[PDB]
């Protein structure tokens, strides 16, 4: 996998921000992980969904650089959204969101499944510590 740069456009909530890629807008869903929602009314606000959307936010709005890193499978859902790991400053905002108990590691898809061990090392410590969701 390569990573590849984006430039933000803005966070929609903490699993799906919209950025610009190969100069165009995109919306870009995180791969392996499910943040509480801020939006759907099959949910509403859930628990949790506003601190997973701010944390996504701030650690993009703050980076020097952003890289999008897509996986071996397919690189879109049936919405049109990038399928994708995405950095803050070469820190991956999917496994910072597991690590902080701010998301679930998602049901998985082959073969778009290359970190999926790292991220369930996270979200299993996490769950350790009884952080966010898991408290």
């Amino acid at each position: 996998l390569h990573k590849e740069p984006a430039t933000l456009i803005k966070a929609i909530d903490g699993d799906t921000v919209k950025l610009m890629y190969k100069g165009q807008p995109m919306t870009f869903r995180l791969l392996l992980v499910d943040t509480p929602e801020t939006k759907h009314p099959k949910k509403g606000v859930e628990k949790y969904g506003p601190e997973a959307s701010a944390f996504t936010k701030k650690m993009l709005e703050n980076a020097k650089k952003i890289e999008v890193e897509f996986d071996k499978g397919q690189r879109t859902d049936k919405y049109g959204r990038g399928l994708a790991y995405i950095y803050a400053d070469g820190k991956m905002i999917n496994e910072a969101l597991v690590r902080q108990g701010l998301a679930k590691v998602a049901y998985v898809y082959k073969p778009n499944n290359t970190h999926e061990q790292h991220l369930r090392k996270s979200e299993a410590q996490a769950k350790k510590e009884k952080l966010n969701i898991w408290s």
